[PDB]
């Protein structure tokens, strides 16, 4: 029922503490969870990418950038992408900043994912063309002096770029752009808290969003969700916040953007860290989400267009 696809908190956890370290881009950190996500990637049985590259940046210069990609059925026709940013934010003042919610937490999510839903993505997802499905970390997402439009989503920029890019010759140039393959780009940001509410940003992905609110109505109905607070609106934004999947949408990819608003109350201060985080309602975004990349996979027949 939803009791298909069960929590593997263990796993969740371990992963959690794995990511969970001060990771500026340039530090010993980044390092560690850069090859952790590799790794891990490797063991849930994705084909893994790096897309590393090299880029001037404020107070800092020179820093080597890598994104990394995770795919499972490579030379499908068209890929679910889910994706979430690895790097943290840089403050003078506060070395040890860990971005628990922002975004240790929806990274974790998203191997968490691949993880409980194993015994679908290793065997019976595989027999296929159809549809992929992409993890993609994204780097250096936040800004290094200020937030703006050039500082900022450093990563996904180039990520970006990459994919919308052709190869020569008619066979190609007919061909769809590798980035156009991606049906939806599904972020993650900023989950953690308690009580996070989650409202629809896109017209285009509402459809998808109203999705995750039944998915809520029925495992809450089913008695499978802790406490009583709604996390799914059936409401639309109040504004839109800028993340990395602008550089996606700027070539007219399809977004859902799960990031709280209200932001945590931590947000960017030196409590966005485990002590704060809100365990039932992680577990409750878990089940949510894991349920509806299930339901997304396994219903795709036809390519899904939602340009
Ligand atoms: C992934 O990581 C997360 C984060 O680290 C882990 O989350 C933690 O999970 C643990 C264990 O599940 C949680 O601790 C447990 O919390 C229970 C609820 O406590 C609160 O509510 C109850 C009301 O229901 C209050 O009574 C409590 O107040 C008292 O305790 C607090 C906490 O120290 C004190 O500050 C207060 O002043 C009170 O004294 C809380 O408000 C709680 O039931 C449970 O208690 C068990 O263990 C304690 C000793 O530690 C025993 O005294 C007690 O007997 C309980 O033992 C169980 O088993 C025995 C059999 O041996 C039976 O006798 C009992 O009936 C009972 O079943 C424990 O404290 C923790 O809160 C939570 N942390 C966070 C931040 O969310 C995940 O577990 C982890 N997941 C995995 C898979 O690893
Ligand atoms: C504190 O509440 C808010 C603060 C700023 C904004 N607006 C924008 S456009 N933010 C860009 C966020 C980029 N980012 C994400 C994670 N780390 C950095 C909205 C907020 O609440 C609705
Ligand atoms: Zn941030």
């Amino acid at each position: 029922i939803g009791s298909q696809w069960r929590d593997d908190e263990v796993h969740f956890n371990r992963t959690l503490d794995s990511i969970l370290v001060p990771r500026v881009v340039g530090s010993r950190g980044h390092q560690q969870v850069r090859e952790y996500l590799v790794q891990s990637l490797n063991g849930l049985g994705f084909q893994t990418e790096v897309d590393e590259f090299k880029q001037r940046v404020p107070v800092f210069g020179e820093l080597t950038f890598a994104n990394v990609v995770g795919t499972i059925n490579p030379q499908a026709q068209n890929f679910l992408a889910l994706a979430a940013h690895y790097d943290s934010k840089y403050f003078p003042n506060d070395p040890g900043f860990v971005g628990a919610t922002d975004s240790a937490v929806p990274a974790a999510i998203l191997l968490n994912t691949a993880k409980t839903l194993g015994a679908y993505l290793q065997k019976e997802f595989r027999n296929r063309s159809d549809v992929g499905l992409m993890l993609i970390f994204f780097d250096g997402e936040e800004a290094f002096k200020e937030w703006t439009d050039a500082d900022s989503v450093y990563g996904s920029k180039h990520l970006a770029a990459k994919l919308a890019s052709k190869r020569s010759g008619s066979q190609a140039q007919l061909a769809p752009r590798n980035i156009d393959r991606i049906e939806v780009l599904v972020l993650l940001d900023l989950i953690g808290a308690r009580n996070p509410k989650f409202s629809s940003f896109y017209e285009n992905t509402d459809g998808l969003h109203s999705s995750l609110v039944q998915i809520e109505k029925s495992l809450r109905t089913a008695g499978q969700l802790e406490g009583n607070n709604n996390m799914f609106l059936s409401r639309v934004s109040g504004g839109l916040v800028d993340d990395d999947h602008r550089p996606f949408l700027d070539e007219n990819v399809p977004v859902l953007h799960l990031v709280a608003t209200p932001f945590p109350d931590v947000w960017h201060t030196p409590r966005d860290n485990a002590a704060n985080l809100h365990w039932p309602s992680i577990r409750n975004f878990n089940r949510v989400f894991r349920n509806f990349v299930y339901q997304y996979l396994k219903r795709h027949t036809s390519p899904v267009n939602l340009r």
